[PDB]
RNA sequence: UGUAAAUA
């Protein structure tokens, strides 16, 4: 039931409300939207001794806040301003439910709150992390979880974090073209050790063809091209090589062909734009569907970019006759650029 | 001229 000292604040009869007058009504207070903000607001001021009183009391029904629509955030205000103390006291509420949490739309936010704010060398994110074990791909893939899991990667030493690996096992295809997984992958390629990401790796260049298609696969192979070890890049590379000119068109694909570009070897690079500015296959120049492509107008671009003098010159005699046939198109206009500038 | 997730 709604106190009269509840109901007497939402009404603005306490314009000046300070912490201290909220002694006994601070859980109530918490759960409602504009006591939540008041008490959010005060933290920020408060004095050591008046953040303790707010603490004593969130202390107490820690859990039924956590899971609170608006207590949620006055449980997260003290993972910002609290003493250590404080932080582990709480997360003490956290642990022996960390799975329900995480899969909570507010429970999910407090777990990710402690786990930027204590120390991952202490005893209890070591063990809230280990309560997600056994139900990774659960987490991973659900909407709150899968923030849940990326925090635990950025945040925790990577080698507490092997159940997580053994978990992608045999997975790492299904989940690279999903909304979340493809995220949590990139956090395991960018955090954990190159032992870790070995098995990750081998799984990813296993569907490389059909990853660099997908709408969230073609950014997981891209973020190895841009971060990975170059005996990696170069796996990559040798899938591209022979489909540039129909991937260079592909929405997705596109983007990971500019990658292999940019981030090739030179010599890997020469055979990539051989395939597009110096061949014979079909009654059409490959250069002159790419230039006027929605999408492989960019890989040109990055083409001519990218090119030895050589090749360069191959590239700008063969769009130099096309002028008026860019001119109608729209995304001709800036390849067009680049040719009166270079002429 | 082109693609990326859950609170008041």
């Amino acid at each position: 039931g709604r106190s009269r000292l509840l109901e007497d604040f939402r009404n603005n009869r306490f314009p000046n409300l300070q912490l201290r007058d909220l002694i006994g009504h601070i859980v109530e207070f918490s759960q409602d939207q504009h006591g939540s903000r008041f008490i959010q607001q005060k933290l920020e001021r408060a004095t050591p001794a008046e953040r303790q009183m707010v603490f004593n009391e969130i202390l107490q029904a820690a859990y039924q806040l956590m899971t609170d629509v608006f207590g949620n955030y006055v449980i997260q205000k003290f993972f910002e301003f609290g003493s250590l103390d404080q932080k582990l006291a709480l997360a003490t509420r956290i642990r022996g439910h960390v799975l329900p949490l995480a899969l909570q739309m507010y429970g999910c936010r407090v777990i990710q709150k402690a786990l930027e704010s204590i120390s991952s060398d202490q005893q209890v994110i070591s063990e809230m992390v280990k309560e997600l074990d056994g139900h990774v791909l659960k987490c991973v893939k659900d909407q709150n979880g899968n923030h849940v899991v990326q925090k635990c990667i950025e945040c925790v030493q990577p080698q507490s974090l092997q159940f997580i690996i053994d978990a992608f096992k045999g997975q790492v295809f299904v989940l690279s073209t999903h909304p979340y997984g493809c995220r949590v992958i990139q956090r395991i390629l960018e955090h954990c050790t190159a032992e870790q990401t070995l098995p990750i790796l081998e799984e990813l260049h296993q569907h490389t063809e059909q990853l660099v298609q997908d709408q969230y696969g073609n950014y997981v192979i891209q973020h190895v091209l841009e971060h990975g070890r170059p005996e990696d890049k170069s796996k990559i590379v040798s899938e591209i090589r022979g489909k540039v000119l129909a991937l260079s068109q592909h929405k997705f694909a596109s983007n990971v062909v500019e990658k292999c570009v940019t981030h090739a070897s030179r010599a890997e690079r020469a055979l990539l734009i051989d395939e597009v500015c110096c061949q014979n296959d079909g009654p059409h120049s490959a250069l002159y569907t790419m230039m006027k492509d929605q999408y492989a107008n960019y890989v040109v671009q990055k083409m001519i970019d990218m090119a030895e003098p050589a090749q360069r010159k191959i590239i700008m005699h063969k769009i130099r006759p096309h002028i008026t046939t860019l001119r109608k198109y729209t995304y001709g206009k800036h390849i067009l650029a680049k040719l009166e500038k270079y002429y």
